[PDB]
C-alpha cells in the first residue's frame, strides 16, 4: 500500500483524547529517558511516539541538562503510543538532535541531523537503511520540524531551515522517495521565518504551518503540490498562535512584529478559509493548552473566533505541539483525520531540576460529542537526583 | 473470523485456577504500577489484562492515593495474562478513569470515559483507532462496567449509567459494531440501581449482573437480544451476592434494603433457574471469595445452595470480581466457557500504605475434579514508600 | 506438524554447552525472579526455559524463603534459553508448585498442580487453556516432572506421584493428547519409589529416569510404548546416580539402600546396555557435575565406566538436572538429539541468605569434539537483602 | 534467499552515522550489561548488535574486572542496533569468551568459543541449534574475529587462531555450510600474526584485515575464494593502522617492526590499490577515532593519503573497531555496502573504575555529502558501584 493522500480533512466539531504517556510520573520510579519532542506519526497499521533523547534516564546525573541541545549524545528513538519511553520499550532510529519521520505506506522514512553547527548533515533512512544524506547549505545549524513529514502518492514531504534563528534565514522544501531526495526548492520569503514545521497532506497537496522566530507572533505556513509549486502566508487571524504573543487583536496576513521574536513549535488545520488553531493558554509563558475554531481566520484579520475546548489548564505547563494525521488506509474512513500531540515540558529553566523532559498528550478530531478539561503533565518535582 | 456467540454455557462442576499474577508481591522490588480492575478479556487468538493505572508505580511518591479515582492522568492499559503490570510489557489502550474491552473476532473494541464530572466523554476505539464518543446525559459521572463487554454475531454491547451512586439512576443499553454506536435503550427501571456490569454472551443474548449501590443488597440483572428487547431483575436467592449484605435469610426478586448501599463489582452465570454466585466469604468487609452454586437461586428466595467452593480465605483481602468468558473460536470447545476474575485489593483504607493497588487471580469453570484453596494476594505491606 | 517421536537417540561422544543465564548474578542488580527448577523444552521452532517462581525477585523481602514450597503464590513461567527469568521476559503459564510441559508439534502442553497437600489439582493446559484437570487420588502431595514430558505422535506422556516421600507411594503414566488425559496406569511397583522423573522419547517409546526418595541410591526408570505398556527398573552401573549416595562399587538392578533416603531430581541416557549418567561430583553434598559414559552401565553392576566429562567443579554448588531433547523437526538431524540442563542452587541450606535460587546451565550431545570445565553460577552472596 | 555476495564495494566519499547506542550514560540508571566487543552483523531484513558480557551489570559489584577475560561467565548475546544492551532486551546466542555471528540469508550463524586455555572449544550454531564444534589444535587459547563473518553464495567463513599472542602462532580459515565446517586451510604464514580479523565479501571473495600482536604496527590481511585459494601480505600504507604505532612514515608489504607488540582489533577496506583505514587519532593510547582515505595504501609505502574524516577526538576514548556490510539483498543497491562500528571502552586500565566496558557508534560508508565531528561515548566516571 503506498498512502494517496488525495482525500481532504474529515469534517470535525472536536477533539477526542487519543493517548497519555505519564511518562515523567513513571519515570519518577522506572527506567525513563529524559525526552523533547515527543511527536506521533502513524503508518497504515500503528501509530508511533518518535522523540530525542540525550540517551540519559530521569532520576540520574546524566540528565544534567547543561549538556547543550546539539549534542553527539542526542538520538531519535521511537515507542508505541501512550507508553512511558524507556531503553526497554524504545526502538533506536537515528543520531539526531534534530528530526523528522513519516511512513508512505510502504516503509517508515526517518531524517535525523548530527554533526557541528557549522556543516551538519541530516541522514536519510528508509526502512532503517540509510538511503541519502543533506548537508548543511548556509553552515548554520540545519535544522528541521520535530514533528512528522508528509506523504502524499509515494513521495514524503519536509521543510529544512539553515541560518539565523533571529533573522532572515533560508528555508527549503524536500520531496523524497523510498527515502532519496528527488527534488527540493529554496523558499522566496524575504520577511518570512519558518522553522519547527508542522506539515500534514490534504488533498494531493501538503500544508505546514510552522514557527517565525524572528518577528512574528502569528504563525507563517507554506503550502505546495508533488511538483513543489508553493504558496507562502502567515495566518491572518487576530486569534495569535505562537508563544510569546500579544493580547488578541487586529492580526495581519504577514508577520506580526509585536511580541513576534522567539516561538514555540505548534500547528493549525486550515478548513477553507477558517481554522483550528492550537495554542499556549499564556501569552507570556509555555503553559496552557486551547483549541480554538475560528471560522475565517485563516484569511481575515478580526479576533473573533467560535469555539474554544481547553486541553492543558493555564495553571499547567504545556511545550511544543505538532500535527499528526491518520489516512483512511490505517481507518478505514474516506477522508483524512486531523490529530495533534502536545508535549509537557517539565523542569528547566521554569522548574528547580538539573533536568529538562516532556511528557506527551494527543487528541483526534471527530465530527461527534466532546468535551474540555486539563489533562496536565501530573509529576511532583524535584525528583531525586 | 466474526465471533458468533451463538452457543450456551459450558457444564461445569467447579473452578480451576487460571492465573496469578503476583502484582504486588513483584512490585515489592520491580517497576509495577498501581492498578484498579484487572479485567480479564479474549480474542480468538489470546486473553489480555486490561487495567486502569494512575500513570504511577508502587514505591513511589506518585502512588499517593489522594489523588482522585477520577484524575485526567488514569489511564487503560492491558498486559498478557499472568504477568505484573509493568510499563515494560504493557500496551496503552485509552485515557480512562472508567472502562471496559472486548474482542468480536475480528479486532478489540476498547471503551475508556474520561473528562470532568459534569461532562464526561466515553471514547470508543477499534483496533486502536477512535470510532466513536459518547457524552454524559445525566451530567453526573458517565460510567461503564470495568470488565468485559460481550460480543455476538459482528456487534459488541456494554451498560452504561449516569447519576447518583445513592439514588435513583439513568442506564442504558449500548450495541456497538466496530466501535461505532448502532443503537441503544435506556432501561425503564425505576426503584433499580446498576453499576459496574458483568456481562457476557449465552445462546446469542447477553446477559449482565451488576451493582445496585443505592438499595439492594442482591445483584440486579438485564439480559438482552441484538436487537436490545431487553429483561430485568434482581437475583432471588437469600444467598446474598453484594458487599455489603445481610447474613443468608429469605432473598427477593427486586431489591433486598438490608445493608444494601454501598457494594462491590461482582457477578454471577445463570444456569436454568440456577446461578452460580461469587461473593466476598464477609458480609461486612472485602474480604475472602468464594464461589456458590445455587440450582434454584436465580428465581427462588430460599437460602438454600448446593456447593461452596473456596477461592480466598476469609483471613485476606479480596476486591472487585467480573466475569469473562472463552468462545468456541478460541477453544475448541462447543459451549461458551465462563471464566473469571478476582481483584485482591491492598493498601489504602485497610491498610498504612500511601496507595491502593490490586493484583489479581481468575479461574475457568470446568466438568472435571477441582478443589477449593485459598490464592490471596501474598504482599508483605507497607512497603518502603 | 505433530512430531513423530520415531527416531532413536543420536549417536555422541560428549557434551556441548548449549545455554548459561548468570540468572543470579544479573539478579544482583536487574530485576530477576527468585526461581527453581529451570527447566528446557522445545518446540519444532525455539526453546524455552521454564521455571517455578514464589512471585517474588532478588534482593528483595518477599524472596524470604520461609515461604512454604508448596505456596498458593508459586508459579509456572517461561522465558527464552539463556536469559536471566525477569517479570520483564516471562510469560505466565501456570499456577503450580509442582510441573511439566512439552511440546507436540502444534502446541504447548503445560501441566501445573496447585492446591492443598491433600486434595492438589493438576491443571493440564494446551495452547495455555485449559483443557484438563486431575485430582489427588491419594491425598498426599501429588507431583510431577519437574522437567519436561515427553511428545510421540501426537500424544505426550508424564508421571505423577501421590503419597510419601519416605515411603511407598503410588505412581501412575499419563497419556495427554491436545491437553486431555486419555489413558493412564498406575506402576505395579513395590519397594520402588518415583519422584521427579526426567522423560524423553526414543524409538516411538519413552524412557523415564527418577528420583528414589525412599531408599534407593541408584535411580529407578521406567519405559512405556504409546498404549502405555510398561516396563519397570533401577539402573544396574556401581557408578550411582542419586545424590546423596555412597562411593561407587557393587551397583544392583533394584534400589541400593546404603544411603538411600533422600535424593535429588537428575537423569540419565540409555543406549543399548550402555548409560551416560549426569551426577552431582559430591556423594554427600549438592556439589560438583559431571557427565559419565558406562558403556554397560544400564544391566551390569561394576562400577567400571569409560568416560568422565566436568560439568561444574566439586567446589562449586549445582542441583536439579533433567533431560531435554531436540527433535529432528527442530533440527533437521535424522535423530533425537539428548541435551540436558543443571541448576545451580544458591542461598539457603548451604549459603547465609534469606532466599534460595538457581541459575542454569545446559548443554546438548554431539559426536564431535568437546572439552570438559567448570561452569558454575558465579555470584557472590549475600545480596543487599 | 541466501546471500549471493557477488557484487563489489560501493563507490564512497565518506561515512554518514548509523547508530549510537548511549549504553554506559543509560546504564548508569537503568539495567546495562558490562559488556565489550559490540559488533554488528545484518541479515536480508535487519541489523543486530553481538556482545560479550561478563553476565553482570553496571553499578553492580559483579562488574569488578578483576574477573578473567576467558571467564565461564562469558556469553555472546544480542540486541537491536542503538539499543542499550540490557537483560531485557538482549539475545542469548551462545556461552563464549570469544566469538563471531553472521547471516547467511537464511539463518544466523553464531560461534562461541568457551573451555580452558588448553583446550577450548568453539561451538557452532545456525538458528540457535549446535550444528558443530571446532576444539584447540594447538592447546593456546582457540580465538576468533570479534565481529561479523562473511558470507557468500550459502557458505560462510571465518578465520581462527590457536598460540602466542607473542610470537608465531597458528591460523587457519574455515568455510562453514549452514554451521557446519565443511572446509578449512591452514595459512602457510611465517612471521605473519593475525588476530581479530575484520572480514568482508567482495566481488564472491572474502577479504580479512587484522591485527599483529606480534611485531607489526601496520596489518596483515588474508584474502581467498570459496574454494580457499587465499592470499596474504600486509598493508603497505606508511599511514600506520594499528594502536600502538609510529608517527607516520615508509611502510612496508611485510610487518613494520616499530611499535609492533601488542595492537588493537581494528579494519580497512581495499578499493583497488587504495584503501579505508579506521584508526584511533593517538599513536599510543585507545583515544579518537578517524576514516583515512589513501587512494595508493594498499600497495604502495609513502605515508601519502587524500581525505581524512574525524569520528572521536583525541581527547576521548576509543576502542575495538570492525567492518560490517549490508548486502544487495538487505538494501536494494546492486553493490555492497560497507559499514563500520566503533567500541568505545571506558573504565578499566585508563580509569577508576571496577569495571570496564564499551559502548557503541556505527556508520556507513555513502556516495554523498558527509561531515567529521566526535561522537563519544559520554558517561561521566565513576559511577556508584
Ligand atoms: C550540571 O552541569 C553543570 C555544568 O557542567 C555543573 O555546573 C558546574 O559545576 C562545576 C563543578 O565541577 C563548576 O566548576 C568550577 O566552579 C568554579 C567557577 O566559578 C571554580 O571555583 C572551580 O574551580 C575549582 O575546581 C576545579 C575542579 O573541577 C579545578 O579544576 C580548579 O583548579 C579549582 O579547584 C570550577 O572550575 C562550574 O562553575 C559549574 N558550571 C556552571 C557555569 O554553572 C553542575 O555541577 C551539574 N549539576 C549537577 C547536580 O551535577
Ligand atoms: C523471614 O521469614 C521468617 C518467618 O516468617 C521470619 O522469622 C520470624 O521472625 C519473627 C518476627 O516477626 C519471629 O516472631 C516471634 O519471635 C519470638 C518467638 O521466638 C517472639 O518473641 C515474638 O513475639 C513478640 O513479637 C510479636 C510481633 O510480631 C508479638 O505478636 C508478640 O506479642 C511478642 O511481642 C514473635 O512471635 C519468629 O520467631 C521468626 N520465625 C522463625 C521461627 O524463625 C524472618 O524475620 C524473615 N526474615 C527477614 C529478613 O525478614
Ligand atoms: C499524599 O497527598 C496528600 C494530598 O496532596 C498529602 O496531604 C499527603 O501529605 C501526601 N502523602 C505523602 C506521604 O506524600
Ligand atoms: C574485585 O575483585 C578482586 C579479586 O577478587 C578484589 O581484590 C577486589 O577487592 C574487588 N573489588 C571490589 C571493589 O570488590
Ligand atoms: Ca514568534
Ligand atoms: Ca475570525
Ligand atoms: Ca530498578
Ligand atoms: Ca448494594
Ligand atoms: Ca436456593
Ligand atoms: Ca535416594
Ligand atoms: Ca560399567
Ligand atoms: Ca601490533
Ligand atoms: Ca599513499
Amino acid at each position: 500500500v503506498i498512502l494517496t493522500g488525495n482525500s481532504s480533512l474529515c469534517p470535525i466539531s472536536g477533539w477526542a483524547i487519543y493517548s497519555k504517556d505519564n511518562g515523567i510520573r513513571i519515570g519518577s520510579k522506572g527506567d525513563v529517558f529524559v525526552i523533547r519532542e515527543p511527536f506521533i506519526s502513524c503508518s497504515h497499521l500503528e501509530c508511533r511516539t518518535f522523540f530525542l533523547t540525550q540517551g540519559a534516564l530521569l532520576n540520574d546525573k546524566h540528565s544534567n541538562g547543561t549538556v547543550k541541545d546539539r549534542s553527539p549524545y542526542r538520538t531519535l528513538m521511537s515507542c508505541p503510543v501512550g507508553e512511558a519511553p524507556s531503553p526497554y520499550n524504545s526502538r533506536f532510529e537515528s543520531v539526531a538532535w534534530s528530526a523528522s519521520a513519516c511512513h508512505d505506506g510502504m516503509g517508515w522514512l526517518t531524517i535525523g541531523i548530527s554533526g557541528p553547527d557549522n556543516g551538519a548533515v541530516a541522514v536519510l533512512k528508509y526502512n532503517g537503511i540509510i538511503t541519502d544524506t543533506i548537508k548543511s547549505w548556509r553552515n548554520n545549524i540545519l535544522r528541521t520540524q520535530e514533528s512528522e513529514c508528509a506523504c502524499v502518492n509515494g513521495s514524503c514531504f519536509t521543510i529544512m531551515t539553515d541560518g539565523p534563528s533571529n533573522g532572515q534565514a533560508s528555508y527549503k522544501i524536500l520531496k523524497i522517495e523510498k527515502g532519496k531526495v528527488t527534488k527540493s526548492i529554496e523558499l522566496n520569503a524575504p520577511n518570512y521565518h519558518y522553522e519547527e514545521c508542522s506539515c500534514y497532506p490534504d488533498t494531493g497537496k501538503v500544508m505546514c504551518v510552522c514557527r517565525d522566530n524572528w518577528h512574528g507572533s502569528n504563525r507563517p505556513w507554506v503550502s505546495f503540490d508533488q511538483n513543489l509549486d508553493y504558496q507562502i502566508g502567515y495566518i491572518c487571524s487576530g486569534v495569535f498562535g505562537d508563544n510569546p504573543r500579544p493580547n488578541d487583536g487586529t492580526g495581519s496576513c504577514g508577520p506580526v512584529s509585536s511580541n513576534g521574536a522567539n516561538g514555540i513549535k505548534g500547528f493549525s488545520f486550515r478548513y477553507d478559509n477558517g481554522v483550528w488553531i492550537g495554542r499556549t493558554k499564556s501569552t507570556s509563558s509555555r503553559s496552557g493548552f486551547e483549541m480554538i475554531w475560528d471560522p475565517n481566520g485563516w484569511t481575515e484579520t478580526d479576533s473573533s473566533f467560535s469555539v474554544r475546548q481547553d486541553i492543558v489548564a493555564i495553571t499547567d505547563w504545556s511545550g511544543y505541539s505538532g500535527s499528526f494525521v491518520q489516512h483512511p488506509e490505517l481507518t478505514g474512513l474516506d477522508c483524512m483525520r486531523p490529530c495533534f500531540w502536545v508535549e509537557l515540558i517539565r523542569g528547566q529553566p521554569k522548574e528547580n531540576t538539573i533536568w529538562t523532559s516532556g511528557s506527551s498528550i494527543s487528541f483526534c478530531g471527530v465530527n461527534s460529542d466532546t468535551v474540555g478539561w486539563s489533562w496536565p503533565d501530573g509529576a511532583e518535582l524535584p525528583f531525586s537526583i
